[PDB]
């Protein structure tokens, strides 16, 4: 049915739906439970057979096998006017967004250790065959006590491909000029534009660029004292021209991603464990 499932309070709501809390009774484990409407879905998918369902849930299908960095889907359901989904829930946890709302520009050490686990996260979800196309720290959760972060929120994701893309819903601060431009991207060099942003509102406590005439310009500016070779990264992650950006290898061979602490090592000094 679908009372294997005990609700709590809602967790938040907005584009991505209705989340809850919610606890799995048949072993007390704790899950979200998030509720999208059929008519509010844009992009949709289909599994293996006919079976349409919102892209999410294909896209989570292919990425939620095994461990990483990814919020793994449990179970979903189809209700006559919405799909609702399970998800396993970290306790305690915090989005990425509140924590440096809390606590600011972070130091480098701790950014270095959470954008390292969100490019591994990343490489899993193309691995998979997924591109998510909304990466930003609204969509990552922190599993406070195992310093451990996960990636959510596939709805505005699809199918990773080598052609180019011409379709965008994701959050436009976070999307790439030649996107603004043209609206014409491809998925890895857009992927990485977005974790240039991400990398800097980490540093920084806020995003680089509100406007559109910013994204295209591509100036840089730095409010907060940050390394130089931090800045380099993330200048390389902005570079204008898609091809001159770094590959997820060259992301982590970099100077600045060197000697990155292990998750439990993070939650101890960082988020005290
Ligand atoms: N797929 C989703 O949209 C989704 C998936 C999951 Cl597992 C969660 C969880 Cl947990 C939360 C609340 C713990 C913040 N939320 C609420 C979000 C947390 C980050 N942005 C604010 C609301 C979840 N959302």
């Amino acid at each position: 049915l679908e009372s294997q499932y005990q609700v709590g309070p809602l967790l938040g709501s907005g584009g991505f739906g209705s989340v809850y809390s919610g606890i799995r009774v048949s072993d007390n484990l704790p899950v979200a439970i998030k509720h999208v409407e059929k008519d509010r879905i844009s992009d949709w998918g289909e599994l293996p057979n006919g079976t349409r369902v919102p892209m999410e849930v294909v896209l989570l299908k292919k990425v939620s096998s095994g461990f990483s960095g990814v919020i793994r889907l449990l179970d979903w359901f189809e209700r006559p006017d919405s799909f609702v989904l399970i998800l396993e829930r970290p306790e305690p946890v915090q989005d990425l967004f509140d924590f440096i709302t809390e606590r600011g520009a972070l130091q480098e050490e701790l950014a270095r250790s959470f954008f390292w686990q969100v490019l591994e996260a990343v490489r899993h979800c193309h691995n998979c065959g997924v591109l998510h196309r909304d990466i930003k720290d609204e969509n990552i959760l922190i599993d406070l006590n195992r310093g451990e972060l996960k990636l959510i929120d596939f709805g505005s994701g699809a199918l990773l491909k080598d052609t180019v893309y011409t379709d965008f819903d994701g959050t436009r601060v976070y999307s790439p000029p030649e996107w603004i431009r043209y609206h014409r991207y491809h998925g890895r060099s857009a992927a990485v534009w977005s974790l240039g942003i991400l990398l800097y509102d980490m540093v920084c406590g806020d995003i680089p660029f509100e406007h559109d005439e910013e994204i295209i310009r591509g100036q840089v500016f730095f409010r907060q004292r940050v390394s130089s070779e931090c800045q380099h990264l993330i200048r390389w992650c902005l570079a204008l021209r898609p091809s001159d950006r770094p590959t997820f290898e060259e992301i982590q061979n970099h100077p600045w991603m060197q000697d990155v602490l292990l998750p439990q090592e993070t939650a101890e000094i960082h988020l005290h464990s």
